[PDB]
């Protein structure tokens, strides 16, 4: 049972922007009721410890209540291609189709998160659309650094392509994974790969380690009611600390963050970047580098459509027993795979 | 990360410090918390336990656990000697560790079973978020070694650490019976004079072995829940009922008794030299009113005691912490002890 929203879909810039509010009397400017009462700890401001395992303490996500059940099969399997061997949480549902395949990977802040934080989300999506998804368990930083991330999905593509001519790969992820992920995907197309026609990116980290006091970080683009305020001040300002801790494992010394392979949005060029739809809260801070990416590539001639989730915040997605707009996420990614 | 805030009630009876935690913000108690529940479909039926040490081994045995922490705790098996004992330990040591304080913890397993890495990850999350280092206990197992070789094995670790390091404070911990056989060695070394256990943290501890069945500690009317759940707690419940006499019979040789201050720590005559200590238990588990009947006891003897209850959950949930937010909370609070 999901709501009857009124959401309102205009074309900024050339992106398809859709804004979903999250009932039909408040428009913006709010957090959703059910979100708000997650956020009690940030009536207080929030210190960060870098500290690489009290941060991976708080990536595990408790099991979500499974509608879904046998109807979709999850299995784990290890795939070997360039000499590396990835781990896949592989999903199988009833009557599958053919050629299209989708390859996801999890959010976490590059350096932790697990694939079973985003199984049921994944499990919704392939019984709606009958299509197999690797949920993949890719290589973590600071161990891991990049681009082992970037190779581990290199190596899932040319599996995937060397398995089956016809696959039309349609690569997905949430927030650092989604980064990660969009990285392989550019690599793959720059080595003359066309089997990705297809990106789902949910509230994506385009740019690690921007600016925090420019545009891309500034709360002004936020508007909030009052009683709110302060929450989502201390709210974004954890994210901004999580920003440059997590880039700081994310990247060794010789690498730099600002380089086109770890933010996409700096990519010098847009044109063989696939078709795209992006999925974002209203106050994710991580919001307004999303758009910045998204009219990129529409300028470069790609279609791109940009949802907006009024009253929503970061990692919601996989949330689909606390949120109706996670179960938007799952009919959207099932419908872009039929 | 995304957690509707929980509204727990914090009440002081009888001194005892104590925290209702309510499953979510809409059921107060008497009923199964859904994530539960869904585990629990084959006590529609009474169940059928299979009284053979091989089959009671196996079945205390959690599967894997999802660990996010990986390598920035770092796990590994040192023995060590003391009382002309050797203790083998799961050791977890963080990065940046502070000084003085260290974690002793007992896994449970019914006394003749269970084995450390049945709740290293919980512990990693513990380490991870208190910087403490922890010794996971691979503990005596009856019957090749029933009592008291676990609470010596206990006893053997904790002079291990004084001798090590004069200044070290230890907090001891333990779920279920394991929890039991280091309240017994803890209390041996107040015994002996020792003062550098500070702390208790008891997951569901079993307190009193194989209690009267038929008295208050094993009255089913101590559980209200609704007539649609009311089935499958009777079933668990006498599962349970039936464990604690199997697994007592296991612990105790015959030149013992169950009902000792030393196997069970509920009976003891004397509750003044031990440590401050929190308990957390589940509002359907049954082992829940010989938990309260040990704290009150504590309490009386004006030992600081919390008693954490989360409510719709049972027994042995704490290790499980990709199951329920319960068990992180455990963790946190473990951690929060510990720093």
């Amino acid at each position: 049972g999901m709501p009857t929203i009124n959401s309102i879909q205009t074309t900024v810039n050339g992106v398809v922007k859709i804004v979903k509010p999250f009932n039909n009397d408040i428009a913006g400017e709010q957090f959703d009721p059910h979100v708000l009462q997650t956020l009690t700890a940030f009536k207080q401001p929030a210190i960060l410890e870098n500290d690489l395992a009290a941060l991976r303490s708080g990536s595990l996500t408790p099991a979500i209540a499974d509608p879904v059940g046998d109807a979709v099969t999850v299995q784990s399997r290890n795939i070997t291609a360039l000499n590396r061997t990835v781990s896949v949480e592989w999903l199988t549902p009833q009557n599958v189709i053919n050629h299209t395949v989708l390859v996801y990977f999890h959010g976490g802040a590059f350096y932790g998160g697990v694939p079973g934080n985003n199984t049921v989300l994944l499990k919704l999506v392939a019984a709606k659309s009958h299509c197999e998804i690797l949920n993949v368990d890719y290589s973590l930083a600071p161990e891991a650094p990049a681009p082992a991330g970037i190779l581990d999905g290199l190596a899932i593509f040319q599996y995937l392509e060397q398995r089956d001519a016809e696959t039309m790969i349609t690569v997905a992820g949430d927030s650092a994974g989604a980064n990660v992920i969009m990285a392989a995907t550019n690599l793959n197309q720059q080595l003359g790969s066309n089997r990705i026609n297809q990106q789902l990116l949910l509230y994506p980290v385009t740019a690690p380690n921007a600016d925090h006091a420019g545009p891309l970080w500034d709360l002004a683009a936020f508007p909030i009611i009052d009683s709110q305020r302060a929450i989502l001040t201390n709210y974004h300002d954890l994210f901004r600390q999580l920003d440059s801790i997590m880039t700081d494992y994310y990247v060794p010394e010789n690498f730099d963050s600002h380089s086109p392979l770890i933010s996409p949005l700096h990519q010098e060029n847009f044109t063989m970047t696939p078709p795209t739809t992006i999925m974002v809260g209203e106050f994710d801070p991580f919001r307004p580098q999303a758009w910045a990416y998204a009219q990129r590539l529409a300028a470069a001639d790609t279609a791109t459509t940009f949802i907006q989730y009024q009253g929503l915040n970061h990692a919601f997605a996989p949330l689909v027993d606390q949120y109706w707009q996670s179960q938007d996420v799952a009919q959207v990614m099932a419908a872009a795979l039929i």
